[PDB]
C-alpha cells in the first residue's frame, strides 16, 4: 500500500512505500492520535530474527544480497547466538547501523548529513576511566577548533542488563543548575537534579550561572565515577548582539558542541546503552529553547526590559520581539567566532531537499512534524507546509530511563 | 483505557477518559502516524440518531426518562417512514454548540457555549440564502464587537438537492492571474475568482476586492450576490511606531466566517452552515500576509525596515514577521474590532482544556493546528501534550462543489 504526502506551498506530491518496512508501534491507533505525546534482557528466541532482518538490510545496501558472504555471515551469527546468547557486530556493520539509526531518526531535522558520521568503536572499553578517555577524544575530534564534525562513540552492548555502560549526563557538555532556599534557580534549571547527584558524588561546585558539569560515567554496571572534561577541550561562545551593545552585559554564553549522551542505540537487536553522538547546533535550540523557555534560563523579560519594550500587555508582542533579537545574537556570536551553527531557515530548506531525495532513492523518509517544525516562526519555514509520515524503523535511537532511577548501588 | 497528558512546563497531568466515547477514525494506525496530513440509509441512520439523543438527554440530566424514550421512538418511526428525520430546535442548538466544542483544530473553543444559532432550515432559494447570510454578517459584526454565530440551512436529502455556499469564507479578497505571471490580490482564490467572472461578476481587479457570494439552493445552479459594503467591516493596517506602515496599502476584514464545511448532527448532514467568530492576529499577520503562496509581503516590509536581506541568518524575515503582527493587532484594537493575540488565545485554551478535563473528562486537540504559526514555544500550548480524536457532532470538510455539481 502506497501513501501520498503533499507540500501545500509547492504542490509537490511524494509516494511513501518505505513505511511498509516498519516493525515497531507508534502509540497511535485508528481511534486516537498520540503525535504530540513526548514518550508514547532479550532472549535467543527474539534475537536471531532481529539479527537476520538487519543483516539482510546491510547486505542489500552493499549489493551482496544472497551472496556466499551474506549466507556465511547469517550462519555464523546464528551459531554465535545459540552458543553465547548474543553476537558481535563486524566493524562495517556497526558503522552502517549507527548511520542508519541517525537516518531513521524521525525527530531530527539535521539528517541531510546522515552519511557523514565519524564512528568511534569503543567496544573494547572496560572502565569508567577508559570511558572518560574515549569521550575526550570524541569531543576533541568533533569540536575541531570550531569547525564541527558529526561523531558517535559506541561503548559495549548490554549483556544481561546488569552490566550496563551508561553516561549519566544527558549531554556531554551542559551547565549546572542550583536550587536556592528562596526557590529561585542559579544556572540551568533543566540540570538541577543531575547537578545534585554530582554534588552528592563529591563534585565541588563553583556555584555559578555557567559551570560546565562533570562527566558521570558507569562502566560494566559498576557505580558511576566523576571526571572533569579538560576546559581547553570545551569550546564556548560569549553571546553578544551586532547592534545592541548592552547585550554582552547580560553575561550569557553557550557551548558549541551539542552531544546527546543518554539515548540507547539499537542495531539488529543489540542494545548499546552508551552511545554519545554530536553534531552542531541550529540556532533556535539555544536562542528559543535554552534561553527563553520559562523552565530554562528564562531571559525574555530581562532582554525586553533592556529593549524598553511595552510589557504591560501581551498584544504588544514584546516577547516575540525580544525572542528574535536573542536569536540574532546567538547566530551572530557563533559566526563571528567561526563556530559551526545553522539557522532554522537554512536547516529546514535542507531538510525538505533531503526528504525529497529520500522518497526518490529510499521510498520514504519518516518524519515527526511536531519536532521538525522550529519553535519560532514556524510557518515561514518550508517544513510547516510539508505533510510528513511518522513511523519507526530500525536501526534506531531510543529513549531510556534515567540511570539513577534503575541503578543497583554496589557501594 | 485511561490516558494521561502532561504539560512539560508546569508538570500538570490530566487524565483523559473522553476518548473512549470516540466513534470516527483518525487516519493513524499502530504502525504510522498521519497527524500532519491535512486530510487524513435507514440502517445507517438510527444508531447515529440514538447515539446523539442519548448524549443530548444525558446533557439535560434526563437520560432514561419518559421524554427520552418517547423521543427515541418518535425519531425511530420518522426514520422508518421518511428515511430521514428532523431535529427539534433545542437539539439543533445543542448539536451546533457541540460540533464547535468537539473541533480539535480550534484554539478558540473556550467560547463554545456562547454561539448564536440561526435556524435557516425553512430557506428555499439562493435569494433567501443571501438574506440569511446578510443577517448573519450584521449580527456577528455588531459594529466591531463581534459575536459568534452559525446559520444552518436545510439538511441533505438525496444528495442532488444540496444547499451550498461556494465561497470558502463569506468575506474574502479576489485573486487574479496577470500578464506578468504574478498574482494581484489573494492567490488562494484565483480559482474561485475566475468562476465568479465566468458567471458574470464584473471584477474591479484590485488588490483587496471583496468577492461576491455564490450561492446554491436546493441543487440549482449557483447565483452571484454582492454583500452590502456597509455590512463588511474592514480595518486599515498601520503600525504604532512605523509611520510608513500605513502606505503599504494593506487592510483586512474583521469577520472570519468559514462557509465550506459540513455540520453532522445525529447522522444528519448540513452542507451549508456558515459560522463565524473573531480573528487571532496570526491568522492574518502570519498566514494571510506572509505565506509565500498568499500575499507574501515579507520581502517588501523588511525592505522598508532597511534590514540585512543578504543572509537568512540575520533573521530579517523573523524581524519583519513580528512587526507586521504588532501592526495587525494595533490596527484592530485602535478601531475597536475584536481580535485576540496568540499569547492570550493560547493561555485561554489551556484554561479551557483544564475546564474540559475536570468537567467532561477530556478535550480532543490537534497540536499541529493549535500551536500558533509564530513563536510556537513561547506559547503555553507548545509544551502541552494533547490527544487527538474525533467526536460527534462535528464539522467536516467536503469537496469543493465545482468539482461535483451537476449543471
Ligand atoms: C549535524 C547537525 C545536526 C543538527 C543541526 C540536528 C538537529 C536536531 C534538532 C533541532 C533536533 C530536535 C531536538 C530538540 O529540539 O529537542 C534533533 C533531534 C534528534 N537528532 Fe539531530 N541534528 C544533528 C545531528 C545529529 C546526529 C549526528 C545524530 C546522531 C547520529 C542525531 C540524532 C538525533 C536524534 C536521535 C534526535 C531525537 C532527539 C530526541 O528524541 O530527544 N542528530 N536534531
Ligand atoms: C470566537 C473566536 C474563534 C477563534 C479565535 C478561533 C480560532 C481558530 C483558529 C486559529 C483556527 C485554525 C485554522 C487555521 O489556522 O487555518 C480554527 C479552526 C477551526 N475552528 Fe475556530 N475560532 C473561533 C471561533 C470558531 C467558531 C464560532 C467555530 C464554529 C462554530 C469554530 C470552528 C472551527 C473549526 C471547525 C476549525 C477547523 C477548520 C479547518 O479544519 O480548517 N471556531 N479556529
Ligand atoms: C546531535 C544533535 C545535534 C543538535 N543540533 N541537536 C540535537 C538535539 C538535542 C540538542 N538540543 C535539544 C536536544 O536535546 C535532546 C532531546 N531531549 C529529550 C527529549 C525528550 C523526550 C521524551 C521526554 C522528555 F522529557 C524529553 C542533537
Ligand atoms: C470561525 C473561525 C474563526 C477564526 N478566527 N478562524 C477560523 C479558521 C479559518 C480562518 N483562518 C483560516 C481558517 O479557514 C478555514 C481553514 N481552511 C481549510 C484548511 C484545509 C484543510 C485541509 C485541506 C486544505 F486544503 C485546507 C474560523
Ligand atoms: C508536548 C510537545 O509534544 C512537546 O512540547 C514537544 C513539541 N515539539 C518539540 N520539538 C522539538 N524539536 N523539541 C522539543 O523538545 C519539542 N517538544
Ligand atoms: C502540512 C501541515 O499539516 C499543514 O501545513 C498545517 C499545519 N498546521 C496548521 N495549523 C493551522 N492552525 N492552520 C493550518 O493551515 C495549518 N496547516
Ligand atoms: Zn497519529
Amino acid at each position: 500500500r502506497f501513501l501520498k504526502v503533499k507540500n501545500w506551498e509547492t504542490d509537490v506530491v511524494l509516494t511513501d512505500t518505505l513505511h511498509l518496512k516498519s516493525t515497531l508501534e507508534t502509540g497511535c491507533t485508528e481511534h486516537i492520535c498520540m503525535g504530540s505525546i513526548m514518550l508514547p534482557v532479550a532472549t535467543k528466541d527474539q534475537l536471531f530474527p532481529l539479527a537476520k532482518e538487519f543483516l539482510d538490510q546491510y547486505y542489500s545496501s552493499i549489493k551482496r544480497f544472497g551472496s556466499k558472504a551474506h549466507m556465511d555471515r547469517l550462519e555464523e551469527v546464528n551459531k554465535e547466538i545459540e552458543s553465547t546468547s548474543t553476537y558481535q557486530l563486524k566493524d562495517t556493520e556497526l558503522i552502517y547501523g549507527a548511520k542508519h539509526a541517525w537516518r531513521n531518526a524521525s525527530r531530527c531535522v539535521g539528517r541531510i548529513q546522515w552519511s557523514k558520521l565519524q564512528v568511534f568503536d569503543a567496544r573494547d572499553c572496560t572502565t569508567a576511566h577508559g570511558m572518560f578517555n574515549y569521550i575526550c577524544n570524541h569531543v576533541k575530534y568533533a569540536t575541531n577548533k570550531g569547525n564541527l564534525r558529526s561523531a558517535i562513540t559506541i561503548f559495549p552492548q548490554r549483556t544481561d542488563g546488569k552490566h550496563d555502560f551508561r553516561v549519566w549526563n544527558s549531554q556531554l557538555i551542559r551547565y549546572a543548575g542550583y536550587k536556592q532556599p528562596d526557590g529561585s534557580t542559579l544556572g540551568d534549571p533543566a540540570n538541577v537534579q543531575f547537578t545534585e547527584i554530582c554534588i552528592q558524588q563529591g563534585w565541588k561546585a563553583p556555584r555559578g550561572r555557567f559551570d560546565v558539569l562533570p562527566l558521570l560515567l558507569q562502566a560494566n554496571g559498576n557505580d558511576p565515577e566523576l571526571f572533569q572534561i579538560p576546559p581547553e577541550l570545551v569550546l564556548e561562545v560569549p553571546i553578544r548582539h551586532p547592534k545592541f551593545d548592552w547585550f554582552k552585559d547580560l553575561g550569557l554564553k553557550w557551548y558549541g558542541l551539542p552531544a546527546v549522551s543518554n539515548m540507547l542505540l539499537e542495531i539488529g537487536g543489540l542494545e548499546f546503552s552508551a552511545c554519545p553522538f554530536s553534531g552542531w547546533y541550529m540556532g533556535t535550540e539555544i536562542g528559543v529553547r535554552d534561553y527563553c523557555d520559562n523552565s530554562r534560563y528564562n531571559i525574555l523579560e530581562e532582554v525586553a526590559k533592556k529593549m524598553d519594550l511595552d510589557m504591560r500587555k501581551t498584544s504588544s508582542l514584546w516577547k516575540d520581539q525580544a525572542l528574535v533579537e536573542i536569536n540574532i545574537a546567538v547566530l551572530y556570536s557563533f559566526q563571528s567566532d567561526k563556530v559551526t551553527i545553522v539557522d532554522h531557515h537554512s536547516a529546514t530548506e535542507s531538510f525538505i531537499k533531503h526528504m525529497e531525495n529520500e522518497y526518490r532513492c529510499r521510498g520514504g523518509c519518516p518524519a515527526d512534524w511536531v519536532w521538525i517544525v522550529p519553535p519560532m516562526s514556524g510557518s515561514i519555514t518550508p517544513v510547516f507546509h510539508q505533510e510528513m509520515l511518522n513511523y519507526r524503523l530500525t536501526p534506531s535511537f531510543e529513549y531510556q530511563p534515567d540511570p539513577w532511577n534503575t541503578h543497583v548501588w554496589k557501594g
